[PDB]
């Protein structure tokens, strides 16, 4: 069968850190090919993305991407929340 486990939280980028003007989280070095991914805001971790307001990308191919300019605001106001991810990874095991 397949034995699947959820990783610890990954939170290596932040909306006002680095040079990417956003928040990107990857599972490189954690799992080779996640079966699932969970992307959550740090300040409201119980809300799924379908319960959040921001424009983000969250999938098992690229991981998590939020770009600050995609968020609601006028002028320079408005940016990504800080997000964190878990990945669900499965191993072929007889668990
Ligand atoms: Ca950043
Ligand atoms: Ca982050
Ligand atoms: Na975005």
């Amino acid at each position: 069968a397949l034995c699947c486990l959820w990783s610890d939280w990954i939170n290596e980028d932040h909306p006002s850190s680095g040079s990417d003007d956003g928040d990107r989280e990857t599972f490189d070095g954690v799992c080779g090919a996640p079966e699932d991914i969970e992307c959550r805001s740090v300040k409201d971790p119980h809300l799924s993305l379908e319960q959040l307001s921001q424009k983000v990308q969250c999938d098992v191919s690229v991981g998590f991407i939020c770009k600050n300019e995609d968020q609601f605001g006028n002028g320079p106001f408005g940016l990504c929340y800080d997000y964190k991810i878990r990945v669900n990874c499965c191993w072929p095991m007889d668990c």
